[PDB]
């Protein structure tokens, strides 16, 4: 969208509603492939609800975005390159939006708990410029997001269920090496209705399902080379006491000379499977994770689809 100009990005609406129209401040990258970062501090220091997410963004220009949730933004200037970071803190992310994927919109009732005593004071923009050709005219980027907040409690919580392997060596050579995660979910019921999966170049594909009785219920399946926005769960699923979250990533050792294992570069590979849910609020989370595989033997019955790219 234009460049807002100075009207300000803080539209209270009314006693318990604000926008936050958090927007770069007049961008203009010069080379291709630029992450920027900006922050803006809640306007409120008690808890509210983010309820709303309204992308805008040039789509010649802007490949992808994600706003994050923290306490400690990486810096604090009114813009910087975070190819680095993006928060010192934990970066809940909250929104991702990919030129090309329809961005899921939180279901009916749905908000992300921020501020007050333990909630993120700050969210954290990033925007991803890709071909810059559209800045040979040196005009100026105001890329963001559109947040709308209440103060009104919501029925439903939203969360991220994170999965992640830690253990994972894939030999060079070895063709197929898989990355299996598994916990027993042990909490209130979750609603999972959206999922984002993360890799490094090794990756062939990512799945991840809730078992229960044996059955497996796929949450999503995705090529981890595809842009990383949330993708709809296709049939979303009730997670619930005594079912498996269970997640397979497929791994090659091919184009490599040394043993590649886990860690933060490209030349490291990762496992990730991001789970988007909601919560009765008064049983909320609003993170979870899974950094073990506590069912391998379960993974014989795994479906066909988890070991065949798309
Ligand atoms: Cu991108
Ligand atoms: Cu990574």
């Amino acid at each position: 969208n234009e460049c807002l100009g100075t009207i300000g990005p803080v539209t209270p609406l009314d006693a318990s509603d604000f926008a936050l129209d958090i927007r770069m401040p007049g961008v203009t990258p010069k080379e291709s492939d630029t992450y920027f970062c900006m922050s803006m501090r809640l306007p409120v220091d008690e808890e509210a609800f983010v309820i709303d997410f309204k992308p805008r963004a040039s789509m010649d220009t802007v490949h992808h975005m994600l706003l994050f949730g923290c306490n400690m933004p990486s810096s604090t200037g009114s813009y910087w390159f975070c190819d680095e970071g993006t928060c010192t803190d934990k970066a809940n992310i909250l929104y991702a939006w990919a030129r090309n994927a329809p961005p899921t919109r939180l279901p009916k009732g749905v908000g992300f708990r921020v501020g007050g005593e333990t909630g993120s004071k700050y969210f954290v923009l990033q925007v991803h410029y890709g071909d810059i050709s559209a800045f040979r005219d040196n005009h100026k980027d105001c890329s963001g997001v559109s947040v709308h907040l209440t103060r009104v409690p919501q029925p439903l919580i939203a969360g991220m269920y994170l999965m992640m392997s830690v253990d994972t060596v894939i030999p060079p050579g070895e063709k197929v090496v898989n990355a299996d995660i598994s916990c027993q979910y042990k909490m209130y019921p979750m609603h999972v209705f959206a999922y984002r999966v993360h890799t490094h170049h090794l990756g062939k594909v990512v799945s991840g399902y809730r078992v229960r009785n044996g059955q497996w219920t796929l949450i999503g399946r995705q090529n981890p080379q595809l842009p990383e926005a949330f993708y709809p769960v296709e049939h979303p699923v009730d997670v619930t006491f005594g079912d498996i979250l269970a997640a397979r990533c497929v791994f090659t050792g091919e184009g490599r000379t040394e043993a590649t294992h886990i860690g933060g570069t490209s030349s490291d590979e990762m496992c990730n499977l991001y789970i988007m849910y909601y919560m009765e609020a008064k049983y909320a989370l609003s993170f979870m994770t899974c950094t073990k595989n506590v069912a391998p033997d379960m993974f014989r019955t795994i479906p066909a689809e988890a070991n065949i790219p798309i």
